[PDB]
């Protein structure tokens, strides 16, 4: 059986992984909590098999993994269960894979998880990585950087005729970015080349830009003036419109002090289709609100 | 000036620290968000000076540290801002101490913070410890174990004439415990013996017991039958009546796999009054609910 079980299939990383897997010729089974949603029906229409389960329900995970070759493992921490739930879920996926004879887990972590960042939602992922390693289940770890896709909901607004990117970054802070579509590409590639990818951990980025450079990219596409403005970390941390704003502010402070460290040139050699930020803007057809 | 600023002064660790400092003749200043509460007024009535401030407000922290010799630093994670807020607050205390020339910080962390536990509210504390050391703020780290005081609100209930301690521990799991009163003793001791304590980290426990033994201690005092019963980790994690239940379940799993490592005999040699669990039960006058 060549089937891959994709967790988080209706989400950003999982959805990208579904598309890459289908294109590469793998059967895809999607873990969904509710098979009756628009998103789940859309997956089925694309040729995905649905299985009902929940990352909090270990028995349901074992059932979801019946006869599959591989599992794509991704979790979110932005739920009522928070970071503790993310951690337990990641370890549950690993345990269920071990118990059901899964041959290959591709786990999505985060760039810098291995670098003692102290970012709470990076440390959860590191702890999950360590658990997978301890079980001996053949594993590839992907460590994605800043999702370009974040800018769909959190892109710049027009202020007095100028697009403003306002984020808790110094103007000089360089940030590595990855298109979610490329996370999917690497996940699919890993399953089809285990000789290269089993036992590997790979930090993923397709571009590296400062805030002013990000603003320039939007301005060039929009035909509008654009600028970057630094937001204070304390202000970002307190924002009632940003879920888990304190953890996110810790993360942005780490971008400022440390940051991601993917080798973009080496990734492009492996994957010539690796997307730049300009590519992301073109692919989504970004427009000013 | 020999004044100590106590953060969390109306709480468990801070309150214990205030009492121990007063016993040693230190002037004490208490950080309170609202000086009009009953708890704050009681501190003032004891001869503790109040200063209004908030761990989320860096300017208020600098003001609170004006002219003080030392700071007792403690944070909670079970608030709206969660783990991220705990981390930012701990680093803010450190930064304010650095900015105001504080001569000694006693920071309360947690046993095993230094042992890569993966427990999210342990990793926050490890990150705060690291930040203090990076700044060169003269620092003593206390690493308390399981608070005996937890059993005041989370004690055993009588079921069919038997007291039942029900926790996510294997019957064989040994847990180290500390009376909060003793955390205060060590904090005050550290300020008065900086030669010994500046630069030090000390894991704190006054007893070490299994679940069955904890049950036996309650039974002995109450003069009735008692037993321990293991609760599953999944059930504990999902408990709607336990705040941050998922993080707490990760912690209990770590008790099972790893656990605390204080040298109790060595601590009792330093502090002969170090409380056993039986001592704590007697001191608070524990009674069957
Ligand atoms: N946004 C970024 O820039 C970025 C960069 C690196 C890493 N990450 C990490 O990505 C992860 C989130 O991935 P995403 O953006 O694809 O998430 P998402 O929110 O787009 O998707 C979450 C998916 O998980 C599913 N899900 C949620 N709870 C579930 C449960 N209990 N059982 C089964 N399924 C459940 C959702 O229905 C959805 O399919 C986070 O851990 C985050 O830290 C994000
Ligand atoms: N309970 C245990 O067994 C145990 C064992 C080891 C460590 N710990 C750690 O102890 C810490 C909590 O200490 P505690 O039990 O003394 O807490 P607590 O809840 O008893 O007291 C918290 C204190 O902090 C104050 N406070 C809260 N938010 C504040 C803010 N924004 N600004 C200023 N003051 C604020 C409260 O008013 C109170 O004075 C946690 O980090 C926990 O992980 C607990
Ligand atoms: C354009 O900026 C954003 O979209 C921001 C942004 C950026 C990241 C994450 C966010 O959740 C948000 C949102 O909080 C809105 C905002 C403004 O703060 C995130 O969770 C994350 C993550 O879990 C793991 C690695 C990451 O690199 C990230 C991020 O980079
Ligand atoms: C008797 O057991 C308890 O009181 C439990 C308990 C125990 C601990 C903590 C709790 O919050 C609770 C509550 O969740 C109720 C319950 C039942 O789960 C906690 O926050 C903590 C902590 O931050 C740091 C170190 C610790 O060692 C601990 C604990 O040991
Ligand atoms: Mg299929």
């Amino acid at each position: 059986n060549r089937t891959i079980l994709v967790t988080g299939a209706t989400g950003t990383q999982g959805g990208a992984t579904v598309r890459a897997l289908l294109a590469r010729g793998r059967p895809v089974r999607a873990l969904v909590r509710d098979p009756g949603t628009d998103a789940a029906r859309a997956l089925a229409a694309a040729g995905v098999s649905l299985v009902t389960g929940d990352l909090n329900d270990q028995a349901s995970l074992r059932a979801a993994m019946a006869d599959v070759h591989g599992v794509f493992s991704v979790q979110t921490f932005m739920t009522p269960g928070g970071l503790g739930a993310e951690l337990r879920q990641g370890r549950a996926v690993a345990d269920a894979a071990a118990a059901t004879g899964v041959r290959h887990v591709v786990y999505s972590s985060v760039g810098g998880a291995d670098r003692a960042s102290g970012v709470p939602h990076f440390e959860t992922k590191w702890t999950i990585e360590r658990h997978l390693r301890s079980l001996g289940v053949p594993t590839t770890v992907l460590r994605p950087t800043f999702f370009m896709d974040n800018f769909a909901a959190w892109g710049p607004q027009a202020v007095d005729g100028t697009l403003v990117v306002r984020l808790p970054l110094k103007p000089q802070t360089r940030v590595q970015l990855i298109a979610a579509e490329d996370i999917g590409v690497f996940a699919a590639t890993a399953f089809d080349d285990p000789d290269t990818y089993v036992g590997a951990a790979l930090e993923l980025a397709g571009d590296e830009l400062t805030g002013p450079e990000l603003a320039a990219r939007f301005g060039e596409l929009a035909g509008m003036p654009a600028r970057f403005e630094e937001r204070s970390l304390d202000e970002a941390a307190a924002d009632p419109w940003i879920p888990y704003s304190h953890e996110i502010a810790v993360m942005f402070e780490w971008f400022q002090t440390d940051g991601y460290a993917a080798d973009i040139a080496a990734l492009r050699a492996r994957h010539p289709g690796l997307r730049t930020f300009a590519d992301w803007l073109r692919a989504i057809g970004w427009r000013v609100p």
